[PDB]
């Protein structure tokens, strides 16, 4: 692959492959940037058909959770683990206690939760063996709804879209098209039906449009044609990959604002939206409110902390837009300026020197 | 008793002689295996005809809680200590704090609970002396009954082997064959009764009895021929030593899951039962239930984790059967490779260096 | 490499890329086992053609830092560190202080020492970042010369494999033939002219071998045709794959014992001197002298503590020797089998829990 | 300035210009005195015509702060912070952490809260870097409302007036003038409505006029004819600067006790107010509840202790009224010589030795 | 003054106005940066005619103090303490016990150091407050003479200047010419003379220069004369604003390296000898020889680490001398820009987490 090669160009700090034989463990944990603070990334348990898929994947969302947490305003690095197996054959208890061991080998250097491929009860033998993993109390096992939280952080960015794209960021009488009705969704119809806006939802499965049309009042709508219903907001919440040359002749919306990850297939279709005039707020700047409730947990979980955290992905979208309006680029572009600035100026702002300096690890006063 | 080679033979790690002459404590503290973790273990009470006796008591003791501790999937090991003694005439508090600061003196590499002889009162007396002592808080002195908690586990068992020989784990519809109207197994009729399973009870005093079918609708059997009624599942509650050459051709069942310690007499009734046919899964992993809810108070105590690991013995007893069908051996038999092989494995696969681990006694960050 | 594959075989624990884009740093850490303590390593720089020449040389020589440091009777495990660049035009203190912060952030996991590429000048930019280096203090710097160390280890080992093959360890009056008239070989040379034996040296350079011929009586002999001399012990001191099918029918020799890594080209060559009698002592048992002299100076420097635990490679020697006539097998895999039979004896047998066990890096009482 | 002449005048301890230009941060912490405890002060951000503006004000503020908090018994100092800049233009994320590192480089010497220019939510980016920050909490952000506990003060303070010029603290038949209905006065409102005492209010609104009517039963009066309204108590809730040659011939009333600060123009004003005989509270002793209800956030936030401490401004306006009776001097003169007195007493009594002292930011048992 | 202007253009961290009434102590503190580690600097003790005077010369001398630890190796940041007083009349034990509990509120961020004013009996008593402070010990009382290390360090960089003139830094034949016979100079003829070079020597009092012709063999030269010899090293080590107008045109040399602070008088006549081919060292890169001994005080004194610390100042002249040819500039900007290069590189480069970092403070193992 020619590794440091592809490391120095990104300044990728650490690649690590941990191993265990009488468990069968083989993972790659890697660490793009850890100037914010530690490098808080999801474990992701997947079948690769060679190391170099497992390598390629780990770096790139090792780069994205970087930008996600830079943007989403919080003191976290950018990391990620991919731990090469199968998720329905091959788990066991050893081979994450082995794991836990080779966290807490990294001393606080880098902090896992779950992803594609784990649950929260594998996130309980990793506790066994280290503190370095969020996703474990019985506080946040109780009040920790992750998909409420990214519902109330798509409703604020959506917000924040329409007061750019209308003026007024009242969406009291307007037709939102929603794919998907997961959790997620679900949870988002539920605001905007309390906000009272028009809806018009679908999803692959009939008895989750059948739920969604008798409590919140929306059209079933088959799942190939809600490209072309006219609208004003559209929210992705399915999959990636929908923005191609297939899909934007289609779009009578002027304002995309989801739940979904890797939106954009290709940037020259983000650079086509631009060209449109239809208002993109990105991908992850939007959904990022459930890495702001697992993250919230290492100050000792809190819900109305957590939540009033949450509410600025209001002004995190009006940053992204007050950037993408100052240097006339699209918004894609200006989430990734934005998150890059904000990493150089606490680099140059954070360098005075003191002996006994907080982070996000140190244990304080209780109060 | 040539003691060392009895010692040598099942690799006992120590034995430990307590004596003090001004409170008249003669203790005997037996330290079986530390691999997995601190030896948690009963403090028992009983009068002894000789020392030798109690000395073989405690041996067996250990051993017996070094696999009850591996089969359970907890992180500690096997120990029981015997206080030869009357506990009805010969207990004061000068025992009791002398024989906390000879626990303390082992530095947390062995931690005592209750057992038949002592109450928690004495655990009070010896927590004045030290931390390593289970069973002594407010919290688990208001929310953690052991009763229930045996029972939901012989519950998960039990759908286990009903799912090992039926093919279905629903037992709407079974007839279970219950001895003893005790706490556990009343907890039992009361779990069994809300699924919508038909119950037949007996106990040797007749107004648990009149109890159970004023409650939950069984039929008031004899003591002496519970054995020969025709059911499916025998759930044995009452005491050990029930299957042997006397009790064997009365059983019409086909599965033998209850609450009570040392089941079988002699293991070649369980070879009996293999050749029979009866599925029988084993006693010390079904009645871990209550070990695990003492156990889970070292975390600091809450009822939703432990009930979440106490739901666990479905898959323990599916591992035992799924071991047993792997070897072609009977199934207590099983359980020992069980936890023989999770206490070779968790040594082989937790052995690279840490200079801060983490194990149950460790005090770590609150969340 | 499928990079995995050739971790699993050999069960290696970690390897980890270390980059830094501002230095121009580009690190291949390489952890292969540290069950016996923190894995020991040193930091060789070096210039490649590629990646997976420095990525196979760091997998190599962590391999046999492990078996060096099991079989040399030290609390430490294998590993090795290959910066990759120039050692005369790329070195500058940000990339040891970025890499001084990488072996930081492992928490004394992996303790580095100098190494063919690094001087004692850059493990003193290390140490200003970490304690886990090794080679860095005034004691060592004054009184830590490795070279008279290794000496006396080459001097033991030659003792053990003289008692071996002759019966007694007394030199007195034996033809020793040494190649390489470096510091080493120098100071064995007084060492075995103190002890009153013939020595017939040569080097490269004719200035040593007049400085030996001047000093300790012994013959200017070129450097072809010292494999021709008739002598009973032959010590090569210079490089490494000296025996190979050229070189095996000269030896008029029947013991080779010297300071000199890598000495059997291809294990071929061991089973050939295995087949002809003549008694090789194996390299890395002999010349371990110099990685126990920078191992002792982790409890705080003393020379006396330090010899005293080299003289016990004449033990060592004497066990390599006891396994290879107990299991008919040539010594060269002898020592491998000492150094495994005692990871794994010391993985069984410290398997008793402690809350409180010490290790190598342990703050214990000053005394 | 000549500015050592005017810390040496008042004994200042310190000022302390921080700096940072990355982002933007000029600031001014002025510690006064730290006799008692830590300096606890507000951070106030306002834009000034030049630097020497905000040094005067910074050293008025940390002058009259070390008073209020001498006189209202707690164990703290006086101290201040001026950030300049505008807190509508020119605040960011970057200015606070530096900010928060700068007060964590003082080692809780100096204690900080929010004033005049900063919310709570920039007293959450500093508390990002430092513990020494108070207003944090979310046990703080739920019960610790200011403003009933600076209205419970001033209800206090009232009695204690009320007994001074009355002979019993009896408000039941009383007539009191009240200007301004902001959150203080509406509380006080309330408390001396279920007293049952005859109210009289005013304020720039006339909405907030309009509520207090409708609810406590009071008189809708002009603005600039509060003054010559016949009472016997005047609470004045709005200004500062009241008291002047313009409005002292105006009142009928014989008490001043309101929750103003500087409500003493010139103490000239003062003198005038002593002769008249108008019984005079001092402003900085009533309205000290607010501080109390931060500082009692230190020890872990309980309402019945904060309240219970709050209920002593009661006593503390006694002792300013012995004071003035005793030396025969006006009240304002009288609590800067309470506030004096307490603090050479505090210094000349806790003068004996110990090294294991408390104060107001130990880490002490939990209890 | 408007001080925040002059500290925005420089980057000023803090300036500190400390104040004592009952002991008199008027000290302005100032810290320029600490991104590398602790200010380390001075404590003056002058007296000026007005406070802005004291002011002015902290702010420079703290940023001279950044750029001579930048420039030196150092990890230490700059700053200068000025106390205003005079140090015939005005010292007694309580200012400076005063100033060291000043000096301990900043919590280690300053270190200082004796200078102009101040001996080593005053930071005896800062000592009894304080640990940030050095120069206090036996052990450097004893072996810690700061003149021979400053000549040792002089000496470095006159060969580093003579390999750059002349190609080779053999000064056996050269003619150096030292103005001053102090205690560095004296140090610095008694090297001179071991080397076998040709000295010529003058000083104001006559004393000194016949004890220099007696030892060393010198010609006793007047003082005015100095610049006019014929020599190739000029080595100035009296005062500063040597080089103006009015001496430029009397150097027949064309190497100017002494220990002399403020050497070129303004930087116009460094632009002057840039223009003339003088090799000019620049003056705080070759006198750093006694703040690098006293700055290994911190470590725990030792002789030889510091020895082979001040040894370097070979390379940092020779870096200089690089830097002024890649660059084309003269070599009083090269040093500046040597010294800003090395902070931002360092600032870049020691980025990534860690929560067990060490720093010039860190308490660590012994070893």
């Amino acid at each position: 692959m020619e590794l440091f090669q592809y490391m120095e160009k990104y300044d990728y700090e650490q690649v690590l492959f941990c191993q265990d034989k009488e468990s069968g463990l083989k993972a790659i944990i890697v660490i793009h940037d850890t100037t914010l603070g530690p490098a808080l990334g999801g474990t992701r348990m997947w079948m690769y058909n060679s190391e170099e898929e497992a390598l390629e994947d780990a770096l790139r969302l090792a780069r994205g959770m970087t930008y996600k947490n830079a943007a989403a305003g919080l003191n976290l690095g950018g990391g990620k683990t991919v731990i090469i197996g199968d998720p329905r054959k091959d788990k066991n208890e050893a081979m994450f206690r082995a794991f836990g061991r080779f966290i807490q080998g990294l001393n606080g250097r880098y902090i896992t939760a779950e992803d594609v491929g784990t649950t929260v009860a594998d996130m309980d033998i990793i506790y066994q063996e280290t503190d370095y993993v969020t996703g474990i109390s019985p506080e946040f096992g109780s009040s920790g709804n992750p998909s409420p939280a990214t519902a109330y952080g798509v409703y604020r960015g959506m917000k924040a879209a329409a007061k750019e794209a209308f003026g007024s960021d009242s969406l009291e009488g307007k037709v939102v098209a929603v794919q998907g009705v997961g959790n997620v969704a679900y949870h988002l119809c539920r605001h905007l039906h309390e906000e009272g806006a028009k809806l018009i939802v679908t999803d692959i499965n009939k008895e989750a449009v059948a739920r969604a049309v008798e409590e919140f009042g929306a059209k079933a709508v088959d799942p190939n044609d809600i490209y072309g219903v006219e609208c004003d907001i559209f929210a992705p919440c399915a999959l990636g990959g929908i923005i191609n040359d297939q899909t934007i002749p289609q779009l009578k919306a002027k304002v995309i604002a989801g739940s979904a990850n890797n939106q954009l297939k290709e940037p020259r279709h983000g650079d086509m939206i631009h060209e449109m005039g239809i208002v993109y707020a990105p991908d992850y700047v939007i959904n990022a409110g459930g890495v702001i409730n697992v993250a919230d947990e290492l100050y000792g979980y809190n819900r109305e902390r957590a939540m009033k955290k949450i509410e600025q992905i209001y002004d995190n979208i009006e940053k992204v837009f007050a950037i993408a309006k100052r240097d006339n680029i699209p918004t894609y572009v200006a989430a990734d300026r934005m998150a890059e600035e904000r990493i150089e100026t606490m680099r140059k702002a954070r360098s005075q020197f003191l002996q006994n300096g907080h982070h996000i690890l140190s244990r304080r006063r209780a109060r």
